[PDB]
């Protein structure tokens, strides 16, 4: 009887739009704390400290103390025991600290904790830890909102994000920074899950397409917001503070939004449900049918396809979260990137969807994975002087991968006995989230050659997409 009550109280109107505007804005900043691990842990050019240079012909002094490296650069991990003045065999690891290049970034976490050379694996692990935190927090919060409400959990998760972010920028050692970020990730996952549930709960009929389109648009704009904010603040201790502070301001205003009116009924909190419904009616201005509500009415109210979807979600999560966090290897000008991604994404997603869906439902699913995977794979062959071509290929690949989610979210999930889609989208989301903690771990394989990470990162989407043609 809840849909009839919602029709009696509203639908579309004013409040159902103010709630969307008030809830979408936190998603922009939520995106900022997931892709922030691209301007915070940025690796500049690091050389070895020398007693000759850098105080107790600059070019000759640099050439005599540091042996030449393989990639046409001074060596980043070794120095000469004694100035080899024979240069008009014996090398010792750096023992006086590195010297970094401060020309685009002032202080990253790499600069402050020397995560270079031998201690290199720790950098692709500080991201897998965050994704494991998101995975854990997206599973714990599921069993903590059906008993504590759907609005209180969001309000407290805002405060948790704010406090954990404001603390994580003031730690003196790596292990604690790898734990407070875990807490931030769990709280962010809770925020996203509850925002989606609240967005759908209050809306009917015109709820499926538009509201879930709004969330994807929010993420796409959050990417541009991340780029713009990173363009301004250059340090890393003043970036986490500036990104985590707005969540406290969101927490204060989050005390006025009404709670879900469908959860209040199944628990017996009829009186407050009535208060919430009448309050919503006044904002919606449809204060004509609300006189009907007199407690009693609310008292009466109170396999192959599945595996294919599993693999598609896993491939999307794997490739996207392994590629979007290393944009220093897809080209240059990191600030210009991370902003063209969303601007490409929205036109690309809309235009690709509109044209391809007319071919068929399976064709759109197939062409949204093979195309970006092949675009990424065809990036190795390009020589390292056509910067525009490789940058365009990478941007197109990421934009198409972003569109794959939408093309597999509301267009897909029908490939089942077709009762309701929240018993399948939620199952796919656990695979998508569990396919990202196995993400940046592939980037640990930069040794044994450097082409292999990109090769795997392009092959996996291609095989996953080509397996979708085997539906029967
Ligand atoms: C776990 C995923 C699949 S990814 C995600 C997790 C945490 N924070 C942000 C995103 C995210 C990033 C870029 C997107 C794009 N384009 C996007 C689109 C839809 C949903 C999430 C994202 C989810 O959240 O379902």
């Amino acid at each position: 009887a809840f849909p009839e009550l919602l029709d009696r109280v509203g639908g579309r109107g004013r409040f159902q739009l103010l709630q969307a505007v008030a809830l979408v804005t936190p998603i922009l900043w939520v995106t900022t704390q997931s892709m922030l691990e691209n301007f915070s842990a940025a690796v500049p050019h690091h050389r070895c400290w020398v007693p000759l240079l850098d105080n107790s012909g600059r070019d000759v002094l640099l050439a005599v103390s540091i042996p030449p490296g393989p990639d046409q650069r001074p060596h980043q991990c070794l120095r000469f025991r004694q100035p080899q003045w024979q240069l008009i065999a014996d090398t010792e690891p750096c023992e006086d600290g590195w010297v970094y290049d401060h020309s685009t970034f002032r202080s990253t976490i790499v600069t402050t904790w020397d995560l270079v050379c031998d201690s290199q694996a720790l950098r692709p692990m500080a991201q897998s830890i965050f994704l494991a935190g998101i995975l854990v927090g997206a599973a714990v919060c599921g069993h903590a909102s059906d008993r504590f409400g759907r609005r209180r959990v969001l309000t407290w998760s805002y405060l948790l994000v704010s406090v954990s972010g404001t603390i994580a920028a003031l730690m003196p050692t790596f292990p604690l920074y790898c734990l407070f970020r875990f807490l931030v990730a769990s709280a962010v996952a809770g925020v996203m899950m509850n925002t989606a549930s609240l967005l759908m709960e209050w809306t009917s009929a015109q709820a499926g397409p538009l509201m879930m389109t709004l969330n994807a648009l929010g993420f796409s704009f959050g990417q541009v917001l991340t780029g713009s904010v990173a363009y301004g603040v250059r340090s890393w201790r003043m970036l986490q503070l500036a990104v985590s502070a707005p969540f406290f301001l969101f927490f204060v205003y989050s005390w006025w939004l009404p709670e879900s009116a469908r959860w209040l009924i199944t628990v017996g909190r009829l009186d407050q449900s009535l208060r919430e419904l009448q309050r919503v009616a006044a904002v919606n201005r449809r204060k004509a049918e609300a006189d009907t509500l007199t407690v009693e009415v609310l008292r009466s109210a109170m396999r192959l396809r599945t595996f294919i979807s599993m693999l598609c979600w896993f491939a999307f999560g794997f490739t996207f979260f392994g590629l979007a966090l290393d944009l220093q290897a897809l080209g240059s000008n990191i600030f210009l990137l991370q902003a063209l991604i969303g601007i490409v994404d929205l036109p690309v997603k809309m235009g690709s969807l509109l044209l391809l869906s007319r071919l068929g439902r399976r064709l759109c699913q197939a062409s949204s994975l093979v195309l970006p995977g092949l675009c990424i794979l065809a990036n190795i062959l390009v020589p390292r002087e056509m910067g525009i071509l490789r940058s365009s290929l990478a941007v197109l690949g990421l934009g198409s991968l972003g569109a794959a989610f939408t093309c597999v979210t509301i267009f897909s999930s029908e490939l089942f006995p077709t009762v309701i889609r929240m018993t399948a989208v939620g199952l796919g989301q656990v695979a998508a989230r569990g396919g990202a903690m196995l993400g940046p771990l592939v980037r640990l394989l930069g040794v044994y050659g450097s082409w292999l990470p990109l090769l795997v990162y392009g092959v996996v989407p291609v095989l996953s997409g080509l397996a979708a043609l085997l539906l029967p």
